[PDB]
């Protein structure tokens, strides 16, 4: 948008949450250590009114051994949010990653997926579903009065448009999804909001598979209030028109929509990253700002269907996208960023992405000015 506008400190800038406070909340994903960091704390107080745990509320973080519950890190995030009037999202009750393996072992310690006896398979389904309910019950009984929004399940639809064939699904079938939502509603009451969260919600055949799944579950009386759109997107993909079609499609079923992990990568897929932040050309920041301009204009257009937009991080000095920031080198040792160009070797996850509206020195980017204005 406006590259003339200055690279001032974000702690001096107009508040992002206040700009959008009638359209949707503005959230950030955080780690407990960031609440010990003065700049991060100042950023959260100044610009955000919603919060989510990047990692410490995932299944392996909460119950890494059966009966061993570690709420100490999650509590710190809940405490900070309460002290600053922030909404809280719980990420996440059910997932196929960062999930403890003990869930999926039979009574003799052997993987349930290997069982061939159909009578024992059914016993394993019931054992897994009981473990599921106990995990959800313990968490929700603790946090039901503090956490309004819940990622009940994460990434349960595969990119091929079939249900993801995770151990959850191989062992228990579709019922693990139904049990997760029923348990959350039972122990949390009617006032918490239950979400199905996923990436590439805009992309077929996954989009229609997600649509049909939640449609059928609601018809069977499974409580589900909304869809979480992770929105791990690029400067040019997916198109705004497909984002709009996706949001409207789910709103037509009576579901809320939340943007739950927004980042706008500088790269494509698979990414060919620059090795450092300093190496990223200025022009990339301007392409990103125009994309952010279009994207938030669309979010505002649809504000009656979106209750929250959460970024998967605070500022560019910390983003999980760096773990995807592969750097390609040609035979002369020069960096290759052209996605079809020749190259000799790749250094996986050693580069730098730049996905937010706040730079790594906590100063506002062109993308910030692009979304703080009313043009
Ligand atoms: O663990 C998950 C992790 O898997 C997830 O990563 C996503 C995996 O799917 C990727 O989807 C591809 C994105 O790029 C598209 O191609 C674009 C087409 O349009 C333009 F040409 C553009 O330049 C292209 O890049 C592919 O068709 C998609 O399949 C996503 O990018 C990943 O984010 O992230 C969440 C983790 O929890
Ligand atoms: O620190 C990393 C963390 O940020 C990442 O979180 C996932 C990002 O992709 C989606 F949004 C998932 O739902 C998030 O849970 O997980 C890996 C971890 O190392
Ligand atoms: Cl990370
Ligand atoms: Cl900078
Ligand atoms: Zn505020
Ligand atoms: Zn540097
Ligand atoms: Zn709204
Ligand atoms: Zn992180
Ligand atoms: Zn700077
Ligand atoms: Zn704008």
């Amino acid at each position: 948008s406006y590259a003339k506008k200055p690279h001032i400190s974000a702690l001096n800038a107009p508040q992002l949450d206040q700009r959008y406070k009638n359209e949707f909340t503005i959230g950030a994903a955080v780690e407990p250590y960031q609440l010990q960091n003065e700049k991060d704390v100042q950023m959260l107080k100044r610009h955000f009114n919603s919060i989510v745990a990047e990692n410490v509320m995932k299944p392996i973080s909460i119950q890494p051994e059966e009966g061993k519950f570690n709420f100490e890190q999650a509590d710190r995030i809940v405490k900070f949010a309460k002290a600053n009037g922030m909404d809280i999202r719980f990420h996440t009750l059910v997932w196929h990653s960062q999930v403890p393996q003990w869930f999926f072992l039979d009574k003799e310690g052997k993987p349930m997926v290997n069982e061939t006896d159909p009578v024992k398979r059914e016993q394993n389904k019931q054992l897994l579903l009981k473990r599921l309910e106990t995990h959800i019950k313990t968490i929700v009984e603790r946090y039901k009065d503090d956490i309004k929004y819940w990622d009940v399940v994460n990434e349960v639809v595969g990119d091929d448009g079939k249900l993801r064939n995770s151990p959850w699904y191989q062992i228990a079938g579709i019922d693990y999804i139904k049990v997760a939502f029923q348990a959350a509603r039972k122990y949390g009451g009617d006032n918490i909001k239950l979400y199905m969260n996923d990436y590439n919600t805009e992309v077929e055949p996954k989009r229609t598979a997600l649509y049909n799944l939640v449609k059928q579950l609601k018809e069977e009386g499974v409580p589900i209030d909304g869809i979480g759109h992770q929105s791990h997107i690029q400067i040019g993909w997916p198109s705004e028109a497909e984002i709009e079609k996706t949001i409207n499609m789910f709103a037509a079923l009576g579901l809320d929509n939340q943007i739950t992990g927004l980042d706008v990568s500088m790269y494509g897929w698979p990414p060919r990253a620059y090795p450092t932040y300093d190496a990223i050309p200025k022009q990339k920041f301007l392409d990103q700002a125009a994309r952010y301009d279009r994207l938030f204009k669309l979010y505002e257009k649809l504000s009656d269907k979106i209750s929250n937009v959460t970024f998967w991080g605070i500022a560019d000095n910390h983003t999980w996208l760096d773990s995807r920031a592969d750097v390609y080198y040609d035979a002369n040792g020069n960096v290759v960023v052209d996605p079809n160009a020749p190259y000799a070797k790749v250094e996986k996850g050693k580069g730098k992405d730049a996905p937010f509206v706040f730079g790594p020195d906590y100063k506002v980017k062109p993308a910030y000015w692009a979304i703080i204005d009313h043009k």
